[PDB]
């Protein structure tokens, strides 16, 4: 897997990335012939395929329509994984322009997704951050929060990075306690999914309210409350782990009615 | 949390590390007054406490008794976590002597376990690699392998790094297939534990044999076979995730007898 100059008849999906953003003209991920996106002559890297068509990464700034890769979730959750990894790879290259061991310039491996040193023998691989995500059920109610980071009107479940020395279970209890001040029980693992940028592994849990009153960390959350399961506010998009977890909670509440 | 010169009456546990090894005179982790280990005047960093006593990291080479931090598992599994993190932290510093973004020298944060840049605003955090570990049951039998890496006579279960774009479940199936050529079913998550060096999060699964004949990747394993549950060879130490998983398998087989 090596980079190359785009030609006129090159076709596929174009992940055109600059400064942790990607280009989404008309709010869509560029699809089609390179010439229609003024991409001929640019250097691109194939980072995957989607529906038997290449996905290309290109590092270029555009004047308009640069945005976060989260916007792609709402387009297609599968393509989101490809596009975000593109964005992550550009950031991985940027954070390893110089060798942390010896200070010389690095260059990308051709046989792995790695950064190699022009001088020494060391190398770097992109990291995957373990993450928890948890839906907390209180009887016929579920805890949903609006996050400060997004400010997008979407009510969702709690999530955080696993810290050094912690199990997933300890990460769940800690994160919940920190963000909302509640204690949980009946922790149960339900599934996992990759998240592409920042590159992470989300482990999804279900849990029941144990004790405490909600007091939000304002650095993390704007609002948090218990919402009756059959009367929920605006939720994350269908197909996301967050949404699937909320809907399973709804399904279990339905089961006790 | 800042480093400092060891004085005569300093006391505690001494993680004395050089080149990914630590000092284990008489095969034990140094415990006691600094003066008894010729450590006075060395620069140390407190990385934790164990049984209300500080754990100190010191970067120094010793002539004898330098070894892998795995040796500490057999001493104490809890102290293992502290010591290995010490070793990991020394490696984290070494891999970030220079800034990957701009090439200038870095220096350790005093308020977080992070590396800060003398020139720019970027920073690095130690990574935690998500890992799977799986015990495969075939009826009254369990799959145990001897690994090429260790060559220590210990028969254990299968484990591997989660790769980009994979769920934990996909990582289990892939790793098993790759190392042993068997297909599994009834994947179930049982628990998680941190591993300190290389710093990782181990998610432990239980699984049942589905299909295939054992063909080992010699790069990974020396030997692999099915072992009757009540007649097992040499196992990993009590208290490890690997051991606990093997013993739960034994417990379930016992339950069907
Ligand atoms: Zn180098
Ligand atoms: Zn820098």
């Amino acid at each position: 897997h090596m980079d190359r100059i785009i030609e006129k008849l090159d076709h596929g999906w174009w992940v055109v990335s600059h400064e942790q953003k990607l280009w989404l003209p008309k709010g869509e991920l560029p699809y089609g012939e390179a010439a229609n996106f003024d991409l001929v002559g640019q250097r691109a890297l194939q980072i995957g395929e989607w529906q038997g068509e290449p996905v290309w990464l290109v590092q270029q700034q555009r004047r308009h329509d640069m945005g976060s890769v989260r916007q792609v979730i709402d387009l297609d959750v599968g393509l989101f994984q490809l596009a975000g990894r593109g964005v992550q790879l550009a950031e991985f290259y940027r954070s390893h322009k110089y060798c942390g061991y010896c200070g010389h310039e690095m260059y990308p491996s051709k046989t792995e997704w790695a950064m190699l040193c022009s001088h020494c023998r060391e190398r770097y691989y992109p990291q995957i951050a373990p993450c928890i995500i948890v839906a907390i059920r209180r009887d016929d109610s579920i805890l949903l929060a609006q996050h400060t980071r997004h400010r997008n009107g979407v009510h969702t479940v709690l999530a955080g990075f696993v810290e050094v020395g912690e199990t997933l279970e300890q990460a769940v209890a800690r994160e919940v306690m920190e963000e909302s001040g509640i204690k949980v029980k009946n922790l149960r693992y339900v599934t996992s999914q990759p998240w592409p940028f920042p590159q992470s592994l989300m482990t999804a849990f279900m849990a029941e309210y144990d004790s405490g009153d909600i007091v939000i960390d304002p650095k993390e959350l704007l609002e948090a409350n218990w919402y009756r399961y059959d009367d929920l506010p605006l939720l994350p998009p269908p197909g996301t782990v967050a949404r699937r977890l909320i809907e399973d909670t709804v399904a279990m509440c339905r089961a006790e009615y």
